[PDB]
């Protein structure tokens, strides 16, 4: 499946190369341009815990996540993930509990330690 596929295969675009945010290109953007910190993201998305019942999806309610990036409005490997992304890339990010939820995790959705798989396809971004 395709948390596996990021496990093997994936990259880690961490700085401390700690292996906490895997990620593949499973489709190409256009362009060489990738967002700036503070820039307005526009994205639809596909979220899971890479084995378990919660499944999370922004195509399910058709409006598009829309986030300011690199401030810390969503966890942290959204800020580094998405920052590595071009305008209509979608990207699979397998993320490691530091990265995202920690021990103290966050219910109902999200358990402690959480291991979180998500594709992600990134739409556009705007200057602030
Ligand atoms: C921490 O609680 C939540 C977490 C999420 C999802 C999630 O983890 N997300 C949502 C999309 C951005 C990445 C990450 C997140 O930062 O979500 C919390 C934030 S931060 C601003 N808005 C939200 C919902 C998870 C739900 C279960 C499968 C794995 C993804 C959505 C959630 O509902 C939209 C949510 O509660 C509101």
């Amino acid at each position: 499946g395709a948390p596996a596929t990021v496990t093997e295969q994936g990259e880690d675009i961490t700085s401390k190369k700690d292996r906490g945010v895997l990620k593949i290109v499973k489709r190409v953007g256009n362009g060489e341009e990738t967002p700036m910190i503070g820039d307005k993201v526009y994205v639809h998305y596909k979220g899971k815990l890479s084995n378990g019942k919660k499944f999370d999806s922004s195509h399910d309610r058709n409006e598009p996540f829309v986030f300011s990036l690199g401030k810390g409005q969503v966890i942290k490997a959204w800020d580094i993930g998405v920052a590595t992304m071009k305008k209509g890339e979608i990207a699979h990010l397998l993320i490691k509990p530091e990265y995202a939820y920690g021990s103290a995790g966050s219910l109902p959705k999200i358990p402690s330690n959480a291991t979180l798989f998500f594709e992600i396809e990134l739409l556009d971004f705007k200057g602030e």
